[PDB]
DNA sequence: CGTTTAAGCGGTTGCTAGAGCTGTCTACGACCAATTGAGCGGCCTCGGCACCGGGATTCTCCAGGGCGGCCGCGAAAAGGG
């Protein structure tokens, strides 16, 4: 994830596009929605409806 | 300890059960008065068990009748002087 993961600041990110399903968004929320994405691509939307 | 499997979580999709609210009404139960008949106590009487007097029935005992054994006793046959 970070280019710098050693240092204790705020550690910049080293990747790009993350490729992820939906049961690791609810699993992992609180060390994923801490982070400013850019852009955003839900994949077969009508789960989410 | 290795492996499989089913619990846990998230998700669909519609219908139905149930809680909550508002409204109406009707049968049902509280309430009251008059009444009376079912419950509690006593009083009287019969069914059955028991007590007492009287009569019929079977078992035990005392006495009479007959028979056996003794007690010397006494008439009689045989021996002796």
């Amino acid at each position: 994830f970070y280019t710098n993961p050693r240092a204790k600041g705020k550690k910049t990110m080293k990747f790009n596009v993350l490729l992820t399903t939906y049961e690791y968004i609810l699993k992992d929320r609180a060390e994923l929605g801490s982070i400013k994405w850019q852009f955003m691509a839900v994949d077969e939307a009508h789960r989410l409806k």
